[PDB]
């Protein structure tokens, strides 16, 4: 799944690259699963729908904070604007 | 872009669309540019990739917050794990 | 997402293939959560990273039941071969 | 077609794998099945796609039960949700 | 799922589309469901696997006889080369 | 090409993989070829199109019949549904 | 198929697009079709491949010399080039 | 980038594959560099996309011949068809 | 486009085209200069070299327009480009 | 992510290889948050599209500079285009 050979590449890197794509996975379901709740005509189906998009919500949050205390820039940028009331730039 | 038609789709269900999509792809950016750094033999070439890197994640926290302001689960959930101690599960 | 134009589809069609694009997407997490549980060499990022397959299995079932209760060649194929003993085939 | 390289995956893994990848793309058979039978003005041709897409689903259904029995998650969150009456988010 | 719009294309063509393209699906399902069959380790997933497997075979040989009776040249070709003897580069 | 590492596939499974693509790609084709014969304003090119649409179909049906001679299934199915009458579904 | 809108596209630019990728995918096909010839471990399929291929460089041929017709510079380059001894640059 | 490993390929047959795929994109940005002609509404953008289009026609040409110079079922179709009059097919 | 073009502004669009053209001549400069590398034939290799080098020339003339054309393409490749020293 | 071996690039290539993908990365990142900034209706987001997009300039500009500085062509071009007044397609 990685761009270079797993032979040059350091351990660390290919853990937070397993961090990074699941990440984008659950941020990928967020959206898709928003966007069915916002379609679907069924609400049965919505709630299920809505449930899990909230669930994949949880899973990247879970991940993110494992980058956080795994890469130093993350925790660096990620304190810098997380949480905060003020303008965001 | 979007999966259903925008015509269903709430305002802000596609403005959330811009900013998750935007997250995964600064997201992206990072663990690409992260294993550029390690495989790259030009050192020139690797401070300009590790730089690039880095601004990526300034991305990623950003539009984040923007995400936590926006959606009252990602606040949530991201308050549940972030800059927490002990086990993450 | 759809191959047809809606216009022509059903409104349950289209609900049908919203619940299977999901499930088929959890399942797709629970493969590739599960390969990085197997690969990952730190053990914290193991753990969330095998909490959430787990979760993708309960998401996926959750919508599976949903697809029975409103399929009948779903009902009757799911209920032959879920739960049995002796070969499948 | 695996995301990790084939030694580091266990082999109940890589086998879980295949069954995985099987019901995800006959559950896309059905899915686009379905949506054709909708659309066909050709009665013949939706009867073959009709009766395609629901052997399709059996496809899946088979596979489905062996990963049931062989992971212990499949079987516990398949046995909490499936074959019942109420909302599913109980 | 079609390259032209379909306001351009007639009603058959679209319904030939949508045969070649299962078609072309339960082909892709044989061949892979034949590989995964070479390459497991566990004999019950494997019977289910070969099963489906030639159930996808019949699909598509089903769907093939419909684009037979609804196109000519699919008839001539498939009645020159299918269920013949000889040399297939010379029939 | 394959979905499985070669060192695990037989060589008859990756030769009836090799006729497997074939078939899908020129099914591809032929699809692809009879929209834009739909669509074209260019009657010369029409032409073209259709002719290799028709060729495409015949390099399907000459790989089919290697794959009916290769794969008892194949032979099976194909041999029930081809050239049939009355419905698909009931042969 | 079109990478512009149709409406702004003149009648003769989809034309040439529709020769283009013809051609396009009849290239590709010859390549494939060499490819699996030399790799093809049973000679009554490599022959079949064979066969293919060569017709597959026809195709290619026919709708090159239509676009060659239609398109004034395809016309001169292909002038230039085609059927000439020594350096081609 | 080929379908079948190196390891069984002719060498001749992996420089056709660099060659084929050469023209494929050439022919490519053809189209595409045409169709933004058509749509683009600046009229230096469209001068550079035009000129930019009909370099990409020479450089398929360029490399049509050698494909025709090095494989004789090439040679012997480009012949039947390139600068003819009358009916291709 | 990933938005609809009926909500981008015409300029948007045709920087867009712009965007993309660099986009696609940039990647022939990698593929035909990985191309370059491996061949075999020399006749190849010196076709394969001189449309590399074409590519870089359109990928240059595509970026100037984009300079002329956007404040912040000017600012930023005026900030970088023709320089001494560390790019960081 | 080469499409030749690697065993065959020279190291230079592989590294101007990282350069350029890198480079078009950060071009379809100016351009897609462009089209979002464009089509947003929320204008907090909208200022972090547009500081993003403006950014991704900046990392296009420092490596297209590094391959300026590594590539007699890159520079050649690069030299004749930039900075230019008058019609682009004959300085
Ligand atoms: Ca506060
Ligand atoms: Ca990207
Ligand atoms: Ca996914
Ligand atoms: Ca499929
Ligand atoms: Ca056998
Ligand atoms: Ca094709
Ligand atoms: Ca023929
Ligand atoms: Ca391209
Ligand atoms: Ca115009
Ligand atoms: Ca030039």
């Amino acid at each position: 799944s990685t761009h270079e050979p797993l032979e040059v590449l350091k351990e660390e890197t290919v853990n937070r690259h397993r961090a990074i794509v699941s990440v984008m996975e659950e941020l990928e379901a967020v959206d898709w699963y928003d966007q069915r709740v916002d379609a679907s005509t069924d609400p049965e189906l919505t709630a299920i729908l809505a449930h899990n998009r909230d669930e994949a919500k949880e899973h990247a949050a879970m991940t993110l904070e494992w980058l956080r205390r795994n890469d130093a820039k993350w925790a660096e940028h990620l304190r810098t604007y997380l949480f905060t009331e003020g303008p965001i730039t």
